Parts: C-alpha cells; sequence; structure tokens
C-alpha cells in the first residue's frame, strides 16, 4: 500500500493509503509530528493536482479531512488514473504553518 | 485502446497503443504524413517521460521504433503507472525536422 514519509525539519508527515489506491474513492491517514510528537487539532489540509493534459483540464480536488486524537483520515475521489500532485497544508493549533508535497502515481 | 492525433501545421501523427497501456511492455503505432501523404523512410525517435517530481525521481525510456511503408511501431517498458510524457521527433528523409507532443496516463 502505497505511503510516503515527508520531512521538513521538525516536520514530519506520514501519508498513507488506507488499502492500495484505486480510481474512485479513496482514503489516506495523515499522522503529522513536531520533534516526533503528534499534532492534535490542527488545521490539516490535503490537495491533489492534476496538470491540464491532452483531453482533460486541469483537475483539483480537496480532501475532506477528520480527526481522531492526532491522526487525520483525508477523503477523496480520484476519477482517472495518472499522476497527481499531493500538497499537504498543516496549521498546528500552536498556529505554525507547514507545508510538503509529494505524488501519486496511479 | 489509447489514441491521438497530433497536428502540426502540415504535419499529423496518429498514435495509437495496441491494447490498453499499463506498467510493463507497451507497443504503440504511429502514423506519421505530411500533407496528406505518409513519412516514409523517417528517423522516428519517441521518448517517454515522467519528470522529476516530490517523492519520484525522473524516469526517461526511448522507445525501440521500426518502419514498415510508413507505420511505425514503438516499443517500450514503462516501469510505473502515471501520467507519461511522450515527445515524438522525426527526421524525414529529405532532411526536415518535426517534434510534436502529447501525454497519457497509465
Ligand atoms: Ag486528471
Ligand atoms: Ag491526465
Ligand atoms: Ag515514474
Ligand atoms: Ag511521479
Amino acid at each position: 500500500p502505497w505511503e510516503q514519509t515527508l520531512k521538513a525539519n521538525d516536520l514530519e508527515v506520514k501519508i498513507k493509503s488506507v488499502g492500495n489506491p484505486i480510481k474512485g474513492d479513496n482514503t489516506f491517514v495523515l499522522s503529522p509530528t513536531l520533534k516526533g510528537k503528534a499534532l492534535e487539532k490542527a488545521i490539516v489540509r490535503v490537495q491533489f493536482m492534476m496538470p491540464e493534459m491532452p483531453g482533460m483540464p486541469a483537475m483539483k480536488e480537496m480532501a475532506q479531512v477528520s480527526e481522531k486524537n492526532g491522526l487525520y483520515e483525508a477523503k477523496t475521489n480520484l476519477s482517472m488514473n495518472g499522476t497527481w500532485q499531493v500538497r499537504v497544508d498543516i496549521k498546528s493549533k500552536e498556529g505554525e504553518v507547514y507545508r510538503a508535497k509529494t505524488s501519486l502515481d496511479l
């Protein structure tokens, strides 16, 4: 199952697909940590984007994010195969802002 | 079956996959024409590339290309799914150079 660990100094964000990523409805779980400590009650946004291509417009999907105790479930529908750019935006409960990027080659 | 017609002024290049494109060995058939006339005995090169991006280093494959009577068969191995950029370079028998580009989602 697809997973990437994103590192930005003291910020680590593991993002893992729940099951294998598919065309259709997808669930990913993100575990953002600062010096290994879970970021709870954070604003977590996850965007999946495909640039414009022959026969299709640029596509942007914002995931629906829910938290349980520092684990964030990001639900999205990926309507087609191909490369999706993944952008993770985090505002901690303390107000610090972080961004991290990866990619999903579906 | 994936299929596209690339138009570049007086150049047209029809390209069609053999079967559905997916990870592994892939075959494409290319039919280049200049003002409707088949381009025979040309040098046809086809590059498949996934650009460098967050979480994936750049990947590049050059297809093995053969001609029979103006039809060019391009064989390549695409080791992962996702979006592949397709670049077609043609040097006609007369010495004219052409370049056309598209992409396909695996
Ligand atoms: Ag798309
Ligand atoms: Ag696409
Ligand atoms: Ag790749
Ligand atoms: Ag990629």
